[PDB]
């Protein structure tokens, strides 16, 4: 999950 996972998550 994007907003999960710390190097997506800064993007959601």
């Amino acid at each position: 999950g994007c907003c999960s996972d710390p190097r997506c998550a800064w993007r959601c």
